[PDB]
């Protein structure tokens, strides 16, 4: 009978599956969808408790401030390990994988209508008076690890050895100072009241973040499969994958919990994460000087020998001879290259 | 003179549900429009869209709340028509949500402030209803399915509600053994249950919440708003049962009783949802019917697990080609799985 | 061998978080089941007891 | 097989470092990007 209209061309999905399916040898056009998540790390002050953080410290002095670690919220972070790109290109080219696109979503936001769960009751005969308060909603994506700057108030504060804080603050630290750059290395470690992501260093990574302080502000929060989030810079270049690494950072502070007798705590929920992957032709930037120094500094002995370099090298005069000239009348005369013309001083 | 009317899309039959069963052409434009009620909790019969009162101060090691209090879903399922007549092997021609176009019946009724609302203050009219607020609508041709996130694991559900199933401590954030459809109206509670963002492939669900003490419900109401349903590829919501699922979920407010006893609010959602036929690759072909009859006719070993955690393959090889022979047999894939990097 | 290392989250092994790899490779006519599920009976249900 | 395309032309980073580089005589089409802070 009648045949129906031809359907429309889209992409062959390969292989469905969790982390073992990324070691398909695939073509050059292919490209892969990573869906995963990160765990909010609020504070967890005992097993029975996961999410919350411990109960606020109200009123400690300004000098003599000293919280502990199960109150501080801190980053999230993982690493992707991804599969090679094996190939065979030529004149120093190679692939990488280039995240193009994130899709990311809170999970878990519907769980704060819970009332009867030992909160405060809102008036007389009230409910439950809902988690509200300073929140926090963090995400980053890129090739490299999250490059961040120390950044709090209060550098009299005597932190606890769990957490990873600025090293030696002083009064500049209460403001931007620049001897407090660190990486986001370590899960769990790295509390947010004192790390701001780098603005001037964060080259390889998308990190996208709001923030609203106050003392009762309602946590506004969108739940939608359709919104898309682009990761391309100006040219049109994503997140490159340096080492085979995709490195996912989170933070949601949602609200304070405010318990039945009066006593505030943190709250977190879980951040999905859904990045595009595709596979970029660059080139090498290095030369082979470079693999081949470093093989050499690993096979031959390393010799303490007397200073050949530095301010105290033993190594008086270097002259390079290349090409023929007339006879100078000056033998004891001085030549070099200043900036970039061959200059001749006396 | 004036010229001729313009090319509009032709109206062959309006109706009710029963419009659907007529065998069209296919080019043809079909639009559903239907509501949902919300399943609110219902504490008495007289009493339609409300909830029981809240308990107050339950602490997280005895907490046991009661049926008639929990909001829960609305879902419902639109019975569409078989549309192949003959095989026609190959391609198929399945339904295709394009276009939702919903709304919230019922926004003024807030207004109503002469009721049971407890006393704004000296001699001021009734408190209106305000307080912790959430909306939400799914449209696919899959139950909604859904991810099971709540607070205090040690709470004790009742019998009506279908709740994540032995909860941990994990179970207060993201746990992956959490996973099920909304294929049951009013025993899912929106305390319990947010949608699935990873597996959701067939629906298109949207929602906002917006916690707080008192904050107030901003509603529009408007009927030229257009949500598309499509999506990078250009597909809507097919349809692979013969079935179009519609979700919702309004709750609107807390309404504060004389007594001072709050207790919620809950309306109506309207859908309006077009549906056009496309042509699809046939994924019931007759060799699907094959295997499916020789699986029905074959016995059910229980056998040791050969799938899943507990699985017993160890390796499987999957090689089709030709290949120059390589200079490492065990070929390494990953440079550093775990960690051998800096520091 | 220059890479900071970075202890985070799971994203490998048995408690590993990353829920699902999608990997596409060419084109395809459109698909009737935006689920492509391979397996017709992976658990075991519907056969003859 | 397939073979992937040569790279996508962009611009050509040619110093980086602090104050110093805005020392530096560049040519005629050169783009600086300056990146600091104020107290
Ligand atoms: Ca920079
Ligand atoms: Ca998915």
């Amino acid at each position: 009978p009648k045949k129906p209209k031809e359907p429309v061309q889209v992409p062959k999905l390969l292989i469905k599956g969790g982390v073992e399916v990324l070691e398909v040898k695939t073509g050059v056009d292919a490209i892969t969808e990573v869906e995963c998540f990160l765990n909010p790390e609020m504070g967890d002050p005992d097993e029975n408790l996961r999410g919350f953080s411990l109960k606020l410290s109200a009123e400690n002095d300004f000098s003599s401030d000293s919280p502990e670690r199960k109150m501080l919220p801190c980053y999230s972070t993982a690493r992707i390990p991804l599969p090679n790109l094996n190939e065979d290109l030529t004149c120093g080219n190679l692939l990488m994988w280039e995240a193009v696109t994130v899709q990311t979503e809170v999970i878990g936001i519907t769980s704060m209508l819970n009332l009867h769960a030992g909160s405060q009751k809102v008036h007389e005969h009230g409910g439950g008076k809902p988690i509200q308060g300073s929140n926090f909603h963090f995400f980053a994506v890129g090739g490299d690890p999250l490059e961040m700057q120390g950044v709090l108030m209060n550098y009299r504060t005597k932190y606890p050895d769990g957490t990873i804080t600025p090293k030696n603050p002083t009064a500049q630290s209460q403001v931007m100072n620049t001897d407090h750059k660190a990486y986001l290395d370590k899960n769990n470690a790295y509390p947010v009241e004192c790390w701001v992501p780098d603005p001037s260093r964060n080259e390889n990574t998308r990190y996208f973040g709001t923030f609203t302080g106050g003392e009762n502000v309602p946590p506004v929060l969108h739940v939608t499969n359709t919104a898309t989030t682009v990761l391309l810079d100006e040219q049109g270049v994503g997140p490159l994958c340096k080492a085979d690494s995709l490195y996912v950072s989170a933070a949601d502070i949602c609200g304070l919990f405010t318990n039945s007798s009066g006593t505030q705590q943190w709250r977190g929920l879980a951040r999905y994460f859904k990045i595009r992957l595709r596979k970029r032709s660059v080139k090498n930037p290095y030369p082979i000087s470079f693999l081949l120094s470093d093989l050499i500094n690993r096979r031959t002995q390393r010799v303490d020998g007397q200073p050949m370099y530095g301010m105290e090298s033993q190594v008086e005069e270097v002259r390079v001879f290349d090409g023929t000239e007339r006879l100078p009348g000056d033998p004891d005369m001085i030549r070099y290259i200043d900036k970039q013309g061959q200059l001749q001083t006396k």
